[PDB]
């Protein structure tokens, strides 16, 4: 059904759907699907699902010249450890991608691959089973109690990284940025958000290194740098983005009680600009809002009320993506677009909505998503929700 209370907005007058460029696409609205991770991929092996994957993205790139960034994919098998979230390492994993960014194409849309790697959100009995390491930044602080035990029963305790394993890493990101541009994308996004393993070296409470790579904020953010500039140098500026969440205490990042927050998110979005200004700008900075510090709570809930990422603004000067809590609110999305390098990403509704930017533009119902089916191995859930037009026959109305 339509979600009960909501009053739509028509944003068809705003700059939400003005055109934008984005790296080399031109966008034709500015409404983002941000990158969601659904599990539907299929073990072993961690394959993008060969029923239906195509069909969802096919469902979300309906509306011409729509961004999409893919749910997270996994760099390596290291850098895994959920069965059922895709990887983009492996040939096996390459033949699915490359049916499903050929079909965002085909509808003229676009498609933007959000490289992802764990750290100490990874299941470490998978690991273990798999023959490899329970990684972060820190071997003395853990994301959970359960985690940590979790570890220790599968005699695989929390490690911190090695400069060398750090350096594989960023072999794997460089290889999977590559993996990503020949099968098809149109680019790449760091992830260095939502608690995973680039936020556990963001962070002053996962980061607790005494070397190079914590103990300060230039060091605390050398891994991130360090995977940017490697991806810039692969594949080229244009194609890379990054994804930070300042205000996020998801997997047990610190948010906004670290009154150092700020000025570590501050440094990375200065090392950006001064990239920028000496000839390789990033296509875009994607930020969290502090709207959700945690996706798993209900729209208005976890909200910090304590901080603004305006502060971005100030330091990188090209495109920012923000997320959060913006499709049951199109009286602040109507505020933000008028800032004319500003795009927004809907998450949860574009789960729910295969056409939400018709939905946006003419100030329709929404869907109500059901979160149960966000993680599930089922179609149902994932592409069978209907278009407005599909909601009216059924009686939604
Ligand atoms: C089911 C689910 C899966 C998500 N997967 C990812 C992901 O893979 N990578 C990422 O950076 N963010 C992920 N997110 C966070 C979203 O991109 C987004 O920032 C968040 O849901 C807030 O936006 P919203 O209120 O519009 O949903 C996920 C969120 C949800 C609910
Ligand atoms: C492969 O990438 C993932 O598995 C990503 C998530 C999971 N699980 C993920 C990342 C960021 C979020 F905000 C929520 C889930
Ligand atoms: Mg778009
Ligand atoms: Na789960």
């Amino acid at each position: 059904s339509f979600v009960k209370d909501f009053k739509p907005q028509a944003l068809g007058d705003t700059n939400l759907f003005k055109p934008i460029k984005i790296g080399n696409n031109e966008l034709l609205h500015r409404a983002v699907i941000p990158p969601l991770t659904r599990m539907r991929a299929l073990h072993p092996g961690n394959i993008p699902n060969r029923d239906w994957a195509v069909e969802y993205y096919t469902q979300r790139a309906q509306r011409p010249g729509t961004m999409i960034i893919t749910e997270g994919a996994f760099i390596s098998p290291q850098a895994g450890g959920y069965d059922n979230a895709p990887g983009v390492w492996s040939e096996e994993q390459m033949v699915e991608w490359t049916k499903i960014f050929n079909a965002i194409h085909e509808k003229k849309s676009f498609v933007w691959v959000q490289l992802a790697v764990l750290g100490w959100a990874a299941f470490p009995d998978n690991l273990a089973r798999d023959g490899l390491r329970y990684d972060s930044a820190s071997d003395n602080v853990f994301m959970d109690a359960e985690q940590e035990a979790k570890a220790k029963k599968a005699n695989n305790p929390q490690h911190s990284l090695t400069k060398d394993e750090i350096k594989q890493y960023i072999k794997e990101y460089v290889q999977a940025a590559k993996n990503s541009i020949a099968a098809g994308a149109d680019g790449v996004e760091i992830h260095s958000a939502n608690g995973y393993l680039l936020n556990q070296f963001l962070d002053p409470h996962s980061n607790t290194r005494t070397d190079e790579y914590g103990g300060s904020i230039e060091n605390r953010a050398r891994f991130t740098l360090e995977v940017v500039d490697a991806l810039v140098e692969a594949i080229g500026h244009e194609k890379v983005g990054l994804r930070l969440s300042p205000y996020g205490v998801f997997n047990s990042m610190s948010g906004g009680a670290e009154t150092g927050i700020v000025a570590q998110y501050a440094y990375v979005a200065g090392e950006l600009e001064k990239r920028a200004k000496a000839g390789k700008r990033l296509a875009f900075v994607h930020l969290v809002e502090p709207r959700v510090t945690n996706p798993f709570l209900t729209e208005g809930e976890g909200e910090y009320e304590g901080g603004s990422n305006d502060f971005v603004y100030s330091i990188w000067k090209g495109p920012v993506i923000r997320a959060g809590n913006f499709a049951l609110h199109p009286e602040v999305v109507r505020e933000e677009v008028k800032d004319k390098r500003t795009l927004i990403g809907y998450g949860r509704f574009f789960i729910s909505n295969p056409d939400l930017v018709d939905r946006l533009e003419k100030g329709l119902p929404l869907n109500k998503y059901d979160r149960d089916t966000f993680y599930q191995m089922s179609a149902h859930g994932y592409i069978d929700y209907p278009t407005y037009e599909e909601a009216l026959k059924l009686g939604w109305d």
